[PDB]
Parts: C-alpha cells; structure tokens; sequence
C-alpha cells in the first residue's frame, strides 16, 4: 500500500463535483497518491476514460466498478462486496464536499477494532473510513435488505455500536451551519480556526455552492476551487 | 524568468509569504525572481525567507535601501540595469488566477501599466524599467512632495497603460459596488473565473481576527496553506 484508497458512489451528474473534490484533495495533500474506486450504475465508458485521464494528472488512478441491476445508499454499505478482497481500508466521500486540510490524521486513525469511523451531526454517512476486513465479515447483504424492506438510518440502527466516532466540526462540517458550530464551540470555531483545523466541508441539502444563488461564508472558497479545477484539469 | 518586486519591512513578511503561496498555486510550473527592497530586515530573516521561497523554486533578491512609497516609484534606481521589466505587488494582495496575460502585456510605449478607478492605484504596477529609467527623475519626485498614488497620478497619468481594476486590482472591500457597477455580472462565480488580483485595502485586513466579508474564508484558507506549504 503506497496509495490510500478513496471510494465514491455516484453517477455522471455528480462528476463535476467529484473533480472539484479531487482537486481540493490534491492541493491540500501535496505528494500523496490516491487510488479512487468509483461504484456507478450507468456512467459511459467514454466519460470514465475522460475522468481517468483527468485524475492521472494528479497521479491518482481511477478504478471504476459498474454495479448491476436509493441506488447509491446500497453501494456504500455493501462496499466490501464490490471492492477487491485484498484491500483493507477505504475512505468513502460524498461528492458535494471540499477537503481543505491534510487527510493524514484521519487516514492514521486506528479503526482496527471497528467496522468504520463516521462523524456524528446519530452518525452522518457522507464520510466513512471503512475497515473492509471487518465490513466483509460483519455486514451481510440480505441482512441489510431485510432491514430496508421493513423500515443513514441503516448505519445507525444496525451498526451504531461498531462505529468509531469522528468530530463533525473537523470531518463533516455542515457548511450551512456556521453559527451553530460557532455558538456550540463557545466562539472558538470562527473562520480562522476552521481554516486551520477543519478537514472536510460538506455542502449538505438543496443549497449547493455550484449554483447561482449560494451565499454564505464559504461560497468564495468553493467557487475558487471550481476555477482551480477547470485550470488544473484543463 | 519573470521578475516580481516587493517593498516592505519585517512586519509584512507573513503577508508576503501568503501572496507568494497564492501565486504558486495559481501559476503552476512558473518560476519567478523576487526582488525585495527593504530598509533593514535582518540577515537571518532574509535567509529564512529565501529558503522558504526556494520551496516554490522562486529566487529571493534582497536589496537594502541604505520610506516604501518612494521605493516603488524609484524602482529604476534600485534594481539592476540589465532588468527590463518587473511586476510590483503590495503584500496585502492575493493572486487567484494565472498571471500569464498580464505578464505578456506589451508596454513598450509606456512607463508602466496600472489599474484605474480616471484615478490609478499603485498597488499593482507592471513597470517598463527601460522607460522608467529614462523618464523618472528622483529630483523631480522629491521636490514635488494625500497617499503616494497622488505622485503616480500627478506626474505620469499620460504614460500609463490602463488595466481594469475588476481583474488586476480588485478592491476586496467593495464587492457590492463592483456588482452594481458591472450590472450584476461580477458575482462570485464570475470573479473566480476572471479576476486575477484581490487587494485587501484599508485598515480591515483579512489576517486580523475580526475580518468579515465574502472573501474572508478564501484568504484565511491561503494563510493555512502558506503555513503548510512552507513548514
């Protein structure tokens, strides 16, 4: 293992956002190499070729895996069934995120005794550091389908006692909620502190920063990474 | 390579490193010679700064003037005679797009290029040192002497190639006025695709605690990047 592994589960409408995410990872983790596994259902071979050629500019390697026949929900949870059997660990990321600090601390988290690590907002499923050795033995597919057929809620309800808790302020910061975090941190978590400590910004909900009317403290930053992405992956 | 000029003392070095980091990220693969006119930064700080710049493959060339409003106007006097052109930048700036188009501007016929608004700001100057050396007498400037952008406009307005401030000297305090003045074309999406230089003018500086506008997160992110890239 000379490359850390990343997992994304999306289809082609989120590719633009995935490229911004990749660019933010590259700028904030200089010299690190990633293998990027992409579970998808319908992305064309030409688009995957394009995306692969782009990632290679950062010395990242794309490993597309086509699922067959809430689609994306399942891919994440059943990652251990799609990924190679000799991979021990992988970092799942939602595409509507921006990495703004090095991932080294996260990637060195000792999760040897857990299924995964996730941030609590219950756990959010937008970032998951997955121990695949344990997911393959503990997470059984039909078990998951039984649960969904009767009813992430799956993640919390079935595997809540097997999760290593991460701080959302650092690893899954809900970019809508600057004030709540500021108040809850006793005013410690202002922009200066966030830019030094927060690793992952998550643009949750309908108000996405690639759209025309986005307006908060983080909009300029996200639009700047959008420009960086167009220039770096030209 | 291309040449950059800064004129500052010790206390502005941290901002200069942030500017250099922004140039590095937004101009990948480009190399610069970086000239620094200063009154008395210590040898140890100059050594530290030169070592840091080498991490970007920039080369630092300190020049001790044996204050700073003059230095930029009399750059012809301080800089080597074999240098024909240089880009002067204030350290309270951030470069957020490639400098290529600026650096290729043909200013053969002018003393310098500067951004207007027909008043000129002297925080960014692309200087034709050949003509500056022919046409700028220190004697004239000294007797002549409001900021120093008064000297620039008074004495040389005719010999200036105009740049658009929206692209090359964007007053970061004034998002809304630019937005109104551009008929709502210059929103953040547009700025991030076209603006090259953000200028954090006035006393509310983005490295201070209470800075609060649309650009704060961006500048603070470059501060964090600078500390990591130059560690």
């Amino acid at each position: 293992a000379m490359a850390d592994a990343l997992l994304l589960t999306l289809d082609e409408n989120y590719i633009p956002q995935m490229k911004v995410l990749m660019t933010s990872i590259y700028i904030n983790n200089p010299g690190r190499i990633f293998d990027v596994y992409l579970i998808h259902s319908r992305i064309s071979e030409d688009k995957l070729k394009d995306l692969g050629e782009d990632l290679k500019k950062f010395s990242y390697t794309l490993y597309p895996i086509r699922a067959t026949d809430p689609k994306e929900m399942y891919y994440r949870l059943l990652a251990g069934e799609f990924l190679p059997e000799n991979l021990g660990e992988i970092l799942y990321l939602d595409p509507d995120m921006l990495v703004i600090n090095p991932l080294d601390d996260l990637l060195r988290t000792d999760i040897s005794d857990y299924i995964l690590a996730a941030a609590s907002h219950y756990y959010n499923s937008g970032l998951l550091l997955i121990n695949l050795k344990r997911a393959r033995e503990e997470i059984d597919p039909d078990e998951i389908f039984s649960f969904v057929e009767d009813n992430q809620d799956i993640l919390n309800a079935m595997y809540g006692d097997r999760i290593y808790p991460l701080d959302d302020l650092i690893y899954n910061y809900d970019a809508r909620n600057y004030s709540s975090y500021l108040i809850r941190s006793k005013k410690q978590a202002d922009l200066a502190w966030l830019m030094d400590h927060t690793v992952v910004l998550h643009f949750c909900g309908r108000d996405k920063p690639w759209k025309k009317n986005h307006r908060n403290k983080f909009t300029s930053l996200y639009k700047h990474y959008m420009s960086l992405t167009k220039r770096y992956l030209a």
